[PDB]
């Protein structure tokens, strides 16, 4: 029974987008993006505030007696070991992403440096990549992941955001005026989140083709998305998803142990201690950057890296909120968080510290592998310059590859199972449908724009963000008292006031 | 009921200060003056190392098995609500300069710069002036606050600084020596604390006219307004059936509502907007920085800025802890330290970071954009200067004079109710003859002070605020462990002493 | 009882090296002061990043449910009690390294500046001399202290340090491969930190004992030195017997209590008393700041730095670790997890402060005037060059050599009480034998280290001891698992966690139930 009261109001957009964006007019796209710098403008310091309130929240609740509280029946245990349910968290915080802004970021900080600082700062440019990659996006994901986890294997809830909302919001159909929006909002959200991914994901191919046959065609990007779009409608009868899933960790393997070793070593290996400690250091000098510091000039350099990844991030929490949820059933509120944090973060400290790590001491022997200037192929720039890093350098295309369809998998199957009333049984077409009309805009954003069409493609995807910003700020409310009518705190509430009225009358 | 032996020595002392400043001696009460220096170099290291304790204290106390414990009868029934503290924690504890330093401070810091730093930088700029108007002048206030509330609303004891030492010094043993020169001290800075704020109104009501009517303070001024103020608080003291404290303070949260609302609109509404993750953010990096600026640095030099700023911005503090501290418990009965300690600690944060936000970080907009608003440089102009530099300023400007004679009364009255309240052995009620004629002792000063001739003596109070309570910074530290050493002497920690152990 | 099969082992190679040093080829030992730069750069990271872990791991433990856990057969009223304490914290840890470093850091600090810092940052120069004298370095400490500690108090076992590595291992058959091994690396790290600071004692007084008498160079001189305050020391030797020490812990405090109250009180009294705080705060400000420094920051250009410092501290506190947990185990038999690890880090780290607040202070203090103490570079000419330029420079001066020869003993008698202690089977009893045995351990290399043609024989000193127990380092890594995957066997703990299932599941049978009562009961109002 699709949720059809959902579906077409969301494709209403989505087909907006593709139809007034590449078939009609084009440069008229380009007008709403200036409604990108509308919103940063006067929404931004939202983003940033709510941004780090996301992560004390997180932590309080995950520290306080909520965390005992068992996901699922009372003193439910775990579906799978500590080390599987965690095994599975490694595969949640890798893919296109990391590959895409693995060399590039950490090294565009040090070329250039930090609002606030000197160019060639090794502290500083590591700790601001942190800084987007480690304790706040992820304490995002831990927010829609609880809040999800929690009312459907507790409460006993639909797999639905909204049905996150029930503590503050109708409830007697769940659904009227809201729901149905917050949904809507949702499934939006999670279209353009992983459209990012599809969609630098998809040039980093193009450009990395320019490593084996030889430049930067147009066409060749609409190949590119057209060629694995098919291969994810291929894979998508089986499930699929968990075949390529290692396939793609050991691809990642090679990649990483192989930069280490080749690489730098040390220097790899002084990078761990060292940009754990300037991100602790720099956490809270960083966690105020707005466009007052650096005497009203940051402002520009938010909005194209600190801003950014804020808005993607919520756009994506809806698909990884609820990977996370589904695994983690049995888990306890804070082994879930705890765990939620400090895992992926690990991957995501070591990952840097090994790709744009060695940009890094590169650009300080004067290898420099800037390319022009261009990220979308600073990453097989920075092979090139290893020993047998040619045959990397296909390895990565076939990953980036490997990962546009498993990428495309988890989010069409999540975007599906909250189109139709939050059915966990994925429905195998409606998903498929989900990752042409995905992909659709991941190309829609990639042609749209020329040269720059890295840029278009994180204005919007920042503009479809901003409305879900609210909706997870909200979530926190939803999941406070959501919380606090749990029998489990209520119970213990009561056991604390006893444990004092007996001790209240002896005497 | 009137307590005569405490009233005695500080009658005489405030009165031979007073003397000692006036009919030609106004020379002399000056080089005195530059005696303050003494205390900020040789207690420098002594406030700026316990003022930060302070803030972890109560913290560390909230944290633990004393927050649980109420302050009464245990699950007393509270009483008054929310709207209570808002207005009287800004209401007696600041209000006054807090519209000058609103946008002095952030302004200047931002122009010159603080010690181990470089000038115009937005985020010291907000965090210096954050941590001297928060977690820190409200710690020197929860540890007072909360020791006298415990030692009356909870033990039984009556109201009296002195009383709450009781578990240092002794069963009433705390007649002798230590007691006695307490109540003196806290009378004293609670007169001067008056003095002081009424010197204020008076030094801003000269700059308020130049606003609405200008004409470079020619007498009368003084006069026509700071007794206008005073006989303005002497009746609304008198009429019992009137309780002017519950209502002006109310009232002023209103006034100073509408004013930073008007700014915050009608002026950088996103600056202001981006200031507030600004603000904190900052602040809660540049703390422990901040918090150790020792005169040692940078390499010998922030001695005078410390003295001249942060130090004396302690100093100033220690003082008005008896009034402002004893406020916390005269309108709170019933509701836990944890549910206290954190509603003078969040809150209070709260407001003075949004206020200076708004006004301090407006004025720095405004310094950015090159439409400066600091002009010849004095801190009682820019307030009004930055006003008028906005539609409806003129007529804001109004209300913003009003704003500073409202909560005068209040802070004035409010101040002075606390003193008859610590005069008559600790009684919560006091008579309303001892308490206005206290809020009216120091103008007895403040028309000879000005007797002298022209104008040039106010400036001694200013820095005799500082030396005013001194010994006084000391009366917190032993308060606070009268407050560790006391607790653990409670229903709760006795039982489990008295038992296996 | 003797172990000759970890002692055989044992002087075999520590004179394969002292005989090596001062024999064979002289200066073929002046190739593994540059194979140091093969740990310090491809371990450097590792000696960081576990560092700083060391800091959080016990603070956890401490707070952690395990910080009730008492250390021994439960009651077990406190051995020693306190004091004593803090003054064999240092008077073994530290104690004569609290002085040829101390008053000097804090000042080429605040001189040449420490790299991502200008010079004449009396912040920085407070902030970077603490990160290695205060809670870094003792939490290397009350690792071993507790592993140790709890191993033989509580469990009930063996002195000896590998003990702890049984919950790891296995109980009784975790002597071999692993085991015997790692008693044979401590005997040798024990060795050779020891007679690290015995020598340094003969050097300090060599170029100290210039604020009184002997112009000369620095060689035969010295003959009167190391043979006479070696033979002083060893009294002792004659008695001993069991416990102190001691009647060098109070001293420590009048004598050290009374050059540094002198100081505090002659010399700038409120420009110490105000980098009180200042210390701290800066301390805090900059704490994960330092913690991040590695060879890669700042622009990969402070790894001769650090390779100077930093890591030169770590790498040797380690090689330290052992005695000083295998001492600071004693005199804390009925002492709590908790109020042990509060009392190694808080207190001696809270004191260490305040020692380069009055020394490194004034030291400071005398530079922003012009009256630098600076004597061409040299640890010993500082001390004593500051202390001079007071009224009485030559009173206290005095005890600034004639103390540190207390430190002389403090060290050794202590030391070797631990050295002895764990070559046999790690009983407690005093081993009159073994002790003055050890005590030995420089007679070979300490006065011939000066002896090698007059003088010269450096750093054949720092180098051979921070290698030595290089492994050392991954034990105390290893040593965190077998502290916790021990500590959490406990029978008051494991009665903790189990009571915590009880509650869980029977608050569960009174619920369930309920909204089976409630809801028959609710079908009835139908
Ligand atoms: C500026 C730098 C200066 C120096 C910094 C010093 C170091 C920082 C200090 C950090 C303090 C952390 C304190 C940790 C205490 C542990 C809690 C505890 O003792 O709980 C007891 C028992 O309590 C309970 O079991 C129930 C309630 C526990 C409450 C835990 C709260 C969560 C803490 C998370 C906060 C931070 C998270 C990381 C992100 C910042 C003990 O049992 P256990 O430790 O054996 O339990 C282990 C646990 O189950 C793991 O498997
Ligand atoms: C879960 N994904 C890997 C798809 C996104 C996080 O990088
Ligand atoms: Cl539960
Ligand atoms: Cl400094």
């Amino acid at each position: 029974s699709l949720n059809w009261s959902v579906i077409v109001p969301a494709l209403v957009i989505v087909l907006a987008t593709v139809v007034w964006g590449i078939g009609f007019k084009d440069s008229f796209t380009n007008f709403a993006s200036s409604a990108l710098s509308a919103v940063v403008d006067n929404l931004g310091w939202a983003f940033i505030l709510f941004g780090t309130v996301f992560v004390f929240f997180i932590v309080v609740i995950a520290a306080s007696k909520f965390g005992t509280i068992r996901l699922g029946r009372i003193d439910e245990a775990p579906e799978f070991r500590t080390v599987s349910w965690i095994s599975m968290m490694f595969a949640a915080g890798m893919g296109i992403d990391l590959m895409f802004y693995g060399t590039t970021e950490p090294l565009t900080f040090y070329r250039n440096g930090v609002p606030g600082h000197d160019e060639h700062n090794v502290g500083v440019a590591m700790s601001t990549t942190m800084f987007h990659w480690t304790l706040h996006p992820w304490a995002i994901y831990a927010i829609v992941g609880l809040a999800i986890a929690y009312s459907t294997f507790r409460v006993g809830r639909k797999q639905l955001l909204s049905s996150a909302f029930v503590p503050l919001i109708g409830e007697k159909g769940a659904e009227g005026w809201l729901g149905k929006l917050i949904d809507i909002l949702a499934i939006i959200a999670t279209v353009f989140g992983t459209a990012c991914s599809l969609g630098l994901g998809a040039l980093q191919i193009g450009a990395g083709l320019s490593a084996a046959n030889i430049d930067p065609s147009d066409w060749t990007i609409v190949g590119i998305v057209s060629v694995l779009t098919l291969a994810f409608i291929f894979s998508a009868i089986s499930k699929g998803i968990q075949y390529l899933s290692n396939a793609n960790m050991v691809l990642a393997a090679l990649l990483a142990i192989f930069v280490f070793v080749v690489g730098p070593t040390v220097s790899i290996l002084n990078l761990l201690p060292g940009s754990i400690g300037n991100y602790l250091s720099n956490f809270f000098q960083m966690a105020g950057r707005t466009a007052m510091s650096a005497d009203g000039t940051a402002g520009e350099w938010l909005g194209s890296w600190t801003i950014f990844y804020w808005a993607w991030w919520i756009s994506w929490s809806p698909f990884v909120g609820m990977f996370l949820a589904r695994i983690s059933r049995g888990r306890s509120i804070r082994e879930f968080i705890l765990g939620v944090l400090l895992v992926p973060a690990g991957v995501s400290t070591v990952w840097f510290s090994i790709f744009g790590g060695t940009a890094i001491v590169f650009e300080q022997n004067g290898e420099s592998i800037w390319g022009d200037g261009a990220a979308e192929e600073q990453l097989f720039g920075l092979l090139h310059a290893l020993p047998g890093g040619q045959i990397m350098g296909i390895i990565a295309m076939i990953l980036l590859g490997t990962f546009f369809i498993t990428s495309a998998d988890s989010a069409s199957t999540v975007m599906g199972t909250m189109s139709q009333h939050g059915q966990l049984e994925a429905n195998k077409w409606v998903t498929a449908a989900w990752g042409v009309a995905t992909a659709a805009i991941g190309l829609t954003l990639l042609l749209s724009g020329g040269d720059n069409a890295l840029s278009n493609l994180q204005n919007v995807t920042i503009v479809a963000a901003t409305p879900f910003l609210f909706v997870v700020i909200g979530l926190m409310f939803a999941l406070v008292k959501d919380l606090s009518n749990d029998v489990i705190y209520l119970e213990y509430r009561e056991q604390q006031r006893f444990n004092a009225r007996l001790a209240r009358e002896r005497r």
